[PDB]
């Protein structure tokens, strides 16, 4: 009873238990022998990802082979992806398969011909940023409405085909179902995209974590500083945030939620005023920054998770009016 989401708070409790009780989920595991691996795309602590071809129909796909011991976590990701079926700009799960001999599981996703983000983010126009952020927000509003927090929003997990103008939010392996008053593990998200709640060990967080991460992405795009908050470790990450948002403002947040602050911070936080967002503007980024971009950003990058815009409120902001007009 410390904090709850302003939107979609009870949505899982209003659904059948089967919807959110992923430990009880029984996937249907098809045959990986239908897929030919063509090229390694990446590796992570839990998986390796390959471009592949379905030899039965010639479809190009991506196969994520799961390090197989994490059974509850596999069920979680599979159930989440089933529940998100058809969601706007969510990567499409085509099938759940196993090597028929070893029984190692894998997930098969639609292919996206993505443009490497480091390159891409140096060439985006003002309209491009509005467009891609609006499309990403559609995915977040969808998953939040489905009772799910992504918990790993970051540029790599936002595939963008800049030629076909397609965006997909990938890598649901850290995602979780939101339940009011539930305490969650704070060891989620990439360092640079972790909300202050995670950095101060506040476990009663919600969908608004993803809105901090989105705000970090927005700042990086309009200001051309990627990542925007570049901490050296989790402690320094909060310091970098506080140098922008201010230290007195941090303490007000902690007091509101009765958050205990790890005393190692006492020696490193210093004293910082809250900075004006206009301080980040210079000749190299001025064409990407508007009053409406800064107003939106200011309402996303807030310590107080409750006061951040929801994905829907963000979509409704004037910054996106030019995109809505084109889509209509
Ligand atoms: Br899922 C997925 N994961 C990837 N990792 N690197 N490129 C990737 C693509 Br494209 C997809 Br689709």
């Amino acid at each position: 009873a410390g904090s709850r989401a302003r939107v979609y708070a009870e949505v899982n409790s209003l659904r059948s238990r089967e919807y959110w009780d992923y430990e009880a989920h029984v996937p249907s595991w098809g045959n990986q022998d239908d897929y030919q691996l063509v090229r390694k795309l990446g590796r992570g602590k839990y998986s390796e990802v390959f471009e592949a071809i379905n030899i039965t129909n010639n479809e190009r796909v991506v196969v994520k082979i799961l390090k197989p011991v994490k059974k509850k976590k596999i069920k979680r990701e599979v159930k989440i992806l089933e529940n998100l079926r058809g969601g706007t700009n969510i990567i499409k799960l085509i099938d759940t398969v196993k090597d028929p001999v070893s029984k190692t599981p894998a997930l098969v996703f639609e292919y996206i011909n993505n443009t490497d983000f480091k390159q891409l983010y140096q060439i985006l126009t003002d309209f491009d940023i509005r467009f891609y952020m609006y499309e990403l927000l559609k995915a977040l509003d969808y998953c939040h409405s489905k009772g799910i927090m992504h918990r790993d929003v970051k540029p790599h997990n936002v595939m963008i085909d800049h030629q076909q103008k397609k965006l997909r939010l990938i890598d649901w392996g850290l995602a979780e179902f939101y339940h009011p008053a539930q305490e969650y593990n704070v060891r989620v998200a990439s360092r640079y995209f972790k909300g202050p709640e995670l950095l101060v060990d506040y476990q009663m967080y919600d969908y608004s974590l993803d809105m901090w991460s989105l705000g970090c992405m927005l700042a990086s795009m309009i200001f051309r500083r990627e990542p925007f908050f570049h901490g050296q470790d989790n402690y320094d990450q909060l310091v970098r945030i506080a140098k922008v948002l201010g230290t007195e403002e941090l303490y007000g947040y902690l007091k509101k939620y009765h958050i205990d602050l790890d005393p190692h911070f006492n020696d490193i936080l210093g004293q910082h005023s809250r900075k004006r967002w206009e301080n980040f503007i210079h000749s190299e980024n001025r064409h990407l920054v508007s009053p409406e971009a800064l107003d939106l950003l200011d309402k996303l990058l807030r310590y107080d998770h409750q006061q951040r815009l929801t994905a829907k409120e963000a979509m409704e902001h004037p910054y996106f009016y030019p995109v809505v007009k084109e889509q209509s």
